[PDB]
């Protein structure tokens, strides 16, 4: 009814958990910024026919896009704000929390529908991050770790990758990562640019 399908995190950020910076991201990652569109627009092949995938966003993020890459393409878009004057968008949702989103697509994306849902990504803030944490449906986190304290005002939420969420907090082997996202993804660490980073895949029992 309201939350059938399982939530998926995707984040980029420093070992200091640092996401954001005056209202944009503290790095110019080319082959990073290409990976997230990789993930988010992965759809299986044979699905390939009517499925999409849904991005979830706060709306500081949804303004911290480049006019031009926005709407992201290929992907339902929902801005999440508790005060929508408007949307800027031609076919563009929005929705009071993650629930009312949740809710909104499956009300606007039911059998009535050409349009089918595959897999849904919360793309943040931090405060969406936050509200995405303790949603009894999240169970994976798509990061990719830059190793470098790059200063930063934002911070992800919860220090999942910490001693103490390791109990309900795991890293997955990278081939079933590959597996998830469809496409074989390199392994250990990437240097583009003077910086260090790498692709990992978490997930916890619902
Ligand atoms: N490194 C990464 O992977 C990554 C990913 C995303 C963002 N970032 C960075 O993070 C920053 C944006 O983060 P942020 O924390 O400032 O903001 P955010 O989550 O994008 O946006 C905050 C706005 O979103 C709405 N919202 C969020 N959670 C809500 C809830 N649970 N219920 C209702 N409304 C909710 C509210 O909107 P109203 O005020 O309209 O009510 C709130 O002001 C930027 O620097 C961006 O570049 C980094
Ligand atoms: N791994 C990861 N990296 C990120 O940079 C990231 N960014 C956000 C939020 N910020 C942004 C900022 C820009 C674009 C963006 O313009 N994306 C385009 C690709 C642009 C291009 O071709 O280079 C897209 O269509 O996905 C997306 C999200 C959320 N999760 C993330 N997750």
């Amino acid at each position: 009814m309201n939350q059938q399908k399982s939530l998926t995190l995707i984040v980029a950020l420093t070992t200091s958990y640092g996401i954001g910076r005056s209202n944009s991201l503290p790095w110019k990652l080319k082959k990073e910024i290409s990976y997230f569109k990789r993930v988010t627009s992965f759809v299986p092949t044979f699905d390939s026919f009517e499925s999409m995938n849904v991005v979830l966003m706060g709306r500081k993020t949804w303004e911290s896009i480049p006019l031009q890459f926005r709407p992201l393409k290929g992907r339902i878009n929902v801005v999440i704000t508790r005060n929508e004057s408007l949307d800027l968008g031609n076919g563009i949702h929005s929705a009071k929390s993650l629930d009312h989103a949740l809710e909104l697509l499956y009300r606007t994306y039911g059998s009535e529908s050409s349009v089918q849902i595959n897999r849904i990504f919360v793309i943040g803030g931090a405060q969406l991050y936050k509200a995405a944490m303790d949603h009894p449906k999240l169970d994976r986190i798509m990061a990719t770790i830059i190793y470098k304290d790059i200063h930063c005002d934002v911070f992800f939420p919860l220090k999942f990758r910490d001693k103490e969420w390791s109990s309900v907090w795991k890293k997955e082997k990278h081939s079933d990562l590959e597996s998830w996202v469809g496409t074989k993804v390199p392994h250990g660490k990437i240097n583009e640019d003077g910086f260090d980073y790498e692709f990992e895949m978490w997930t916890r029992d619902l």
